[PDB]
């Protein structure tokens, strides 16, 4: 046990720091004049282009597979620094890394080689998307007896036909609504999309993931793929996770990521449990910019009295608590990622640790922005301070990458319920 | 001890709902299409005009002073209700009420007759503002040995000369930046305003209130009253509370609301204690809107599953916690306004109850919207639900109207520390 | 609406305070010297005797039925003052009250007259118990599908035969293990006590309540009613709430309280809803003792510094939090028992209000004792202060009178899920 | 960054579980029959004897000093295992670790060799005690202008003369009230103890540590050293920390630990910072006992339902919240201790980290035990579960070892207020 950072870990951080200040700081002058969600997301392209030009997309892909990813701790340190300054574009890198996951994670070197190609290249503006989420929601997608997913696939010849709607998956229609360079569309296999799911089949056995690229979309009727809309979001106002209708959408059997069933759900599960751990780095960075603006203010403004605000017990108390949450949070994300990475542990041990991390860090970052604001007082509520932005931004986190109430709390409840559950396995082994 | 409502109480409510539904829901369509705080405030003018026509401004003024205000519970009921639908305009009404309070509460019938006449007339869109807050903060305005207010006043012959800046005062510039129809400006008396407050005088002894009209400003040089700015706020985006610089600004002695010193500080303290209790009705309206939107969703939505979202223990739990916060908060606000109205009670007993009320109800309203958003899940985060508006608006309450950390917890703590403190005196008597 | 107390509410307070000061403060000299739960219960008899002689057992039966109960607001006020000083004996009174409740609430003049007679006489030390609780739990006692209560009854000729175990019912074995003077035993009906509950009959349809007296027990065989043990409890170390076995226990049909089924369940439910609301007065008393002990200490102790510790903002903050929780809880309790007494309101509005009361008051009393200890510091942890006793006493409340996690939040949740639920009905009617 | 345990960190754990299971489990039979705090402590003497025989006292001293302590993380893992089973004796081993710390931390090799001999011995029952706390309190001992420590020392010839009272220091009177084998007595230097601390001198410059053995006490008159009492504690009922008076108590110059003043104060600070960090492991163990007992219950108990109660979202949510707290706590304890051992790091940085750890782990473990009791329900309140023991044990943690409100938060506030404060020095370097 050791918490020291190697020189490569410190360079990643200097690097992510330098990119956030020199490039990210300028994003806002471009997007803030834009009209609606997409205009703002599009005003973001030059900065994501830089992100690739700085090698940050290549760093989403492990070295065995062509990329420059050194570890998940490196990745945790980079996201925290990025989010600490500007979640525009930074959010696009992460959506893209999530998009690449189920490939990154498969049995097929040829799929890996085929699909990872534009991201590991160092040029353009390539975008991935794990399209799981729907208009009718997903907390119960694996429930025996229930509607299951409403994006369905049937096999017609040597292709697959997709029928169904998706909502929220970031990046999913690219910069232009012609689609994203790669997108892993998660489906339920239904021969007849007019049939309810069979209440007697395990929903997990019917999962299929089907890659879909700008090519697939194009080799298809102009209306087999339409963008019905784009949510106007409370914060993260430069992201795109549109409403997408699939109508008789043809995709080649070669684009099938793995056997449908338990193996396809495994990859979606594993992808999502990784992003669950990494997302705490996003919360950390946001709440960290809250606390740091609050700290600098409290150490330099006396608010009409004789001493700096930090000298009031109640002010220091709010700051102490933010600090505590940030520190315990970080420790937990690093603990989580390192546990994911450890080949000796069973999956369910790694999954329990990831759910904890997602739940704790996202919940606690909310508390941390709000205490920061409360300590600054009325000033924190005017837009010449970061706080109105941070507050909207920070509320995404318990909600997204699978909300705490619906998904992550249940996934951890299921694991704890198991006969052979070991609460301390990630620490004390066995 | 009795909680049943009277006929006038039930009608006050039916009337406020009818006005919020038929008039206030139409406001968004007008203010949304505007680019800056001030435009969005100006766009609200017709709704304020209807409110006067509906009696609602006249009902900010006590019956014996010519108004129609029936009781502070009547006021409470109406503000919850207005605030459960649309804070735009609603917040103008309550800011006019605060602005009218130091006149309401003074003991001079000729000043009352004169200055309250516009606001009981049934006509126009007259605005009032209590101009207290300052760019440097006010948590410490009564600190002995501190700098004190930065708006000072001095007597020159037969008039008063205001110098310095105000920030945040709702409505203070008016519809058009030529002033509110009535402003009570709170100033610290200083002969040489470039010399520090004397460390040796109780700051409360130097407080003056000066009434400043559209006329007083019209009778001064153009650069003697300058709006330097209008904060862009997170929520309540249709309010106005500019940054105003008074430079050698002449007020007539007949505009002095009373003799400078402890009586003047006392009128201001009593004004902010009353609004400290009432602001809980605002908090409860905004959180009720959250809890109700969530509740209706939880009961009409299975969120891809077999059963309505409310049949899940963790979902019910959040809704239960919100309900309880709403319930306890309303009880407290009614308890507190009823306390303020009790003649048999010492002011310290009334002060303490009003501070409790503001702290609790405002803190817990935030918890309430956030818990509602959580139970609704990802959908609560897009702007075709009310939540992203509700969240930004609720964060105002702990911060504004004297912030809890700096102002109200300290006012309460001064009373608790007094030798003669009777914790339960509002309940069980002296 | 009104919070002013009448002269008899003031008197009731005066009288409960004088009783607690002059009588209840002496109990501890007697019981502390004792070896087990029961001897501590037994050492408390002279104090219950004084309770009876001060008319306090009679004040648990309403005037229409021959007792002196003035109103549930009166009751609340007495409970607060008893528990503010001494829960021993105080607990026995409220347990007697609960055990009388189903006779009180049954619409049957001959039963009322026969069974309440000892409790209105102002003589002896008669005890009553409501025997619902069981060794295997009771949160799921109305679950269709489930095993249901395991105290069953069957009618065998002109009489009823009880077989099963009860645990936790206060006072149930009387002073001497020969039985409470009146016990209401809730059973599930099964003609064959070895058959599992029929999973297609709604459990509420099978509830019976049988009245047992020391005479019913004496006309049974010795081994038909055995006390199997007495829990040694964290706090309230002077209550008896035994483990009881019923083996072939013979009860006269005419000791049957009402027709088995929904009417019988409905009686148990009403009794428990009323104690739900009144138990908040207990939680308040205990929490209030803690707060008032910390307050007086904060106001007189400098802790080796130069000011009373109440002048430290982190000290003030905790006591402010305690005051807020006490104040809200009391308002809530009075709202609840007032709601319960309203004939115009339907059952579910009342039950929901009561559940809300039990949940909030009992959770938040814990926090209020723990924060009071943190305020005082080390010294709170030693038995020359009250805090050790209160700590253990306050933690009963979330758990007993139907726990919040499994009983009260489920009852409240079931109400909130009905299509015809009106959240604000107890406040603004329908 | 690495979280994997070394084979000796694993053996430390095994060794500690073994000791606790085989030895500590037997203490309760012995101490439970004893009728006061000292009697209960005395009953423990055979278990501390066994702990010395297992080398646990020797493991409290670093290797270069003739001890067997391998690292602070080993120490943390050890104390977690002792406290997860039984704080009796365990509490004495850490109290002795603390009493030894001023001596271990001093820069003086022959004083080490002399005073540490009996603790690295492997033999007897030697006790140490850090005697700092006083009847009047210690949160403000360092306050310029305040009263200061009420235990004072003056130089007389070649001896020091102690006057005043200590309260709470653990083990301070020995097994028999003739004193601990080594007590470090913290005094304020004063030539006339009847005269107030000089308000113009920095309290930290007047600090002296005198080492007092059974010999030092033996060489004095009977009434120079006297135990005036022994607090009866809520929890930790077998530990001793008496009320001690010193009256003209004479200590030799060779027993002064170091030069009075800032060097001496720094030795006290350093020792209490180390315990502040390590005490989290005590808190983790108590809260873990609670979590684990409830988790077991939850997966074996249906509570008359048809499913194990962990199957209920509300129950699981409780256990999830506990687990998060214990996980985050442990990470933070390991971070804190590792940070203290970092020679490359500045003291402020180590200090802040240790303060954070104490505040979090000891606050959050109270919540953890209370949540666990809520999940188990009525049953947790009876003394045949371990919860009544845990509940009183846990509430010591936020209070003892420097309370969180008075001491630990204030220390952290002063570091955060420093101009050259680096929030992340411990994670990211300077
Ligand atoms: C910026 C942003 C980016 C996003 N990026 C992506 C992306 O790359 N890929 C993608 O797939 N999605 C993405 N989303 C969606 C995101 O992951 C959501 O978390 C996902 O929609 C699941 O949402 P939900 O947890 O609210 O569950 P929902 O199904 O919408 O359920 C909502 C609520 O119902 C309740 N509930 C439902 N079922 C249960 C139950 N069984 N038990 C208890 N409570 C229950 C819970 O309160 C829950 O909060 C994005 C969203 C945003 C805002
Ligand atoms: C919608 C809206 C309407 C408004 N309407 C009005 C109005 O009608 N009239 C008017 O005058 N103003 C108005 N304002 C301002 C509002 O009343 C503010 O609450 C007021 O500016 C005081 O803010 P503050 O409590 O943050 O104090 P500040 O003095 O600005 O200090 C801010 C922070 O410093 C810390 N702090 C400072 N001093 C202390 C201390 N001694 N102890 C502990 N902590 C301390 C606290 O954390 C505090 O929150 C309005 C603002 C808004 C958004
Ligand atoms: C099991 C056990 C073991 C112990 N072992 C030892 C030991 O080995 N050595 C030893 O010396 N002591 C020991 N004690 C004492 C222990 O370390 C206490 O923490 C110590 O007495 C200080 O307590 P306190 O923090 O409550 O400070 P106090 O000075 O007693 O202050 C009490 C309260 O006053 C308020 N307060 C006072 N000043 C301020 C301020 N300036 N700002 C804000 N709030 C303030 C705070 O709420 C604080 O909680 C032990 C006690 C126990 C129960
Ligand atoms: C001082 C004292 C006096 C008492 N007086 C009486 C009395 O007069 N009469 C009487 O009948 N009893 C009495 N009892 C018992 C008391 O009312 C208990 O509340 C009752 O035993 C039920 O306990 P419980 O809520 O924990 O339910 P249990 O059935 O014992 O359940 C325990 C825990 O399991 C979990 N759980 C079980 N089912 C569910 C579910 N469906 N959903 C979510 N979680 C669930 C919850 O976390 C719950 O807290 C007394 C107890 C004490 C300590």
């Amino acid at each position: 046990v050791d918490f020291k950072l190697s020189p490569s870990q410190l360079e990643a951080r200097r690097h992510a720091q330098a990119f956030a200040n020199t490039v990210l700081t300028k994003a806002s002058a471009e997007y803030s004049t834009q009209k609606d969600q997409l205009s703002r997301f599009q005003a973001t392209r030059p900065f994501y282009r830089e992100a690739v030009r700085h090698g940050l997309i290549k760093a989403q892909v492990p070295i065995p597979l062509g990329g420059t990813m050194e570890s998940l701790v490196h990745e945790s340190i980079i996201l925290e620094e990025l989010f600490a300054v500007e979640p525009a574009t930074s959010i696009t890198i992460v959506a893209t890394a999530l998009g690449l996951m189920p490939v990154i994670l498969c049995d097929s070197p040829s799929l890996q080689e085929k699909f990872l190609k534009p991201f590991i290249s160092g040029e353009g503006e390539p975008l991935a998307s794990l399209m799981h989420s729907e208009p009718n929601g997903t907390a119960n997608w694996l429930q025996k007896g229930g509607p299951g997913l409403q994006t369905t696939a049937r096999k017609v010849g040597n292709e697959w036909v997709i029928s169904g709607e998706k909502l929220w998956p970031s990046n999913s229609g690219g910069w232009d609504y012609k689609g994203a360079d790669l997108a892993c569309v998660v489906c339920r296999v239904s021969d007849d999309p007019s049939k309810p799911q069979d209440p007697n089949v395990d929903p997990a056995t019917q999962i299929a993931v089907l890659l879909v690229t700008r090519e697939t979309i194009a080799n298809n009727k102009k209306d087999a793929y339409q963008i019905l809309g784009e949510p106007e979001l409370a914060g993260h106002i430069t992201t795109s996770g549109p409403h997408t209708r699939f109508t008789e959408f043809h995709v080649p059997h070669e684009n099938l990521l793995c056997t449908p069933g338990l193996k396809a759900q495994g990859l979606v599960e594993t992808a999502f449990a990784m992003s669950a751990a990494l997302v705490g780095a996003m919360a950390i960075g946001t709440a960290r910019a809250a606390f740091e603006e609050a700290l600098v203010f409290a150490k330099s403004d006396t608010r009409g009295g004789s001493k700096h605000i930090i000298e009031h017990q109640s002010v220091a108390d709010k700051l102490i608590d933010c600090k505590i949450r940030l520190e315990t949070s970080r420790l937990l994300v690093w603990k989580a990622v390192t546990t994911l990475e450890d080949e000796a542990l069973e999956w369910k041990v790694k999954l329990e640790m990831a759910m904890q991390t997602k739940i704790y860090t996202t919940d606690v970052a909310v508390e941390c922005v709000i205490d920061a604001m409360k300590a600054v007082g009325m000033k924190s509520y005017a837009k010449d301070m970061s706080f109105p932005r941070l507050l909207n931004e920070v509320m995404c986190y318990p909600l997204f990458e699978g909300g705490n109430i619906g998904l992550r709390r249940r996934q951890m409840q299921r694991v704890m319920a198991l006969e052979d559950y070991e609460p301390w396995a990630a620490t004390y082994g066995s």
